[PDB]
């Protein structure tokens, strides 16, 4: 079961996040800047099988619902995006991976002197982005090892030191509401 609760915001606008029982959380936001809220594990694993059910995911504008986490050595921010609002995230196309009933586009990107778990840093993003939005309100599995191993085939090797790993609601200059249960 989950062991970790993340409630990060850059403090712009209003983000109200609730650490509910077990693997459940909710977040309501109005005119946010950037925030990343969710539940999962304080140390990620490349072989974790993650399940969630988004009781609600209703961004008004830009928001993502993703498996989300970080490695160090080197510093990598990674995403498996199952749902989004007005904006589908993309980067430099690498290929596709088919997992858990969906097909995902694989992307890389460089973030130059940008916010990170270690402050301002230059780092890399690894993305799997579903080609269509996954159903909301259903029990959804992300078999993360499929993504890790697809990424590996494109030279997208994760770092050797694992930080947190969560099913994250992320907003950017938007408003919305989400309620998610993770296990
Ligand atoms: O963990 C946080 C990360 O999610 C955010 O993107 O930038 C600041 C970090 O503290």
């Amino acid at each position: 079961t989950t062991n970790y609760w993340q409630d990060w915001t850059d403090g712009v606008g209003t983000v109200n996040a609730s650490n509910l029982a077990g693997g459940q959380y909710s977040v309501s936001w109005t005119n946010c800047g950037n925030f990343v809220v969710g539940k999962g594990w304080s140390t990620g694993s490349p072989s974790r099988v993650v399940n969630y059910n988004a009781g609600a995911f209703s961004p008004n504008g830009n928001g993502y619902l993703s498996l989300y986490g970080w490695t160090r050595s080197p510093l990598i921010e990674y995403y498996v995006v199952d749902d989004w609002g007005s904006y589908r995230p993309t980067g430099t196309y690498m290929g596709t991976v088919t997992s858990d009933g969906g097909t995902y586009d694989i992307y890389t990107a460089t973030r130059v002197n940008a916010p990170s778990i270690d402050g301002t840093q230059t780092f890399t993003q690894f993305w799997s982005v579903r080609q269509s939005k996954r159903s909301i309100g259903t029990n959804n599995t992300i078999t993360f090892a499929n993504h890790v191993n697809a990424w590996k085939s494109h030279g997208m090797n994760l770092g050797s030191s694992w930080a947190y790993q969560i099913i994250a609601t992320e907003g950017y200059q938007s408003s919305g509401y989400a309620n998610v249960t993770v296990w």
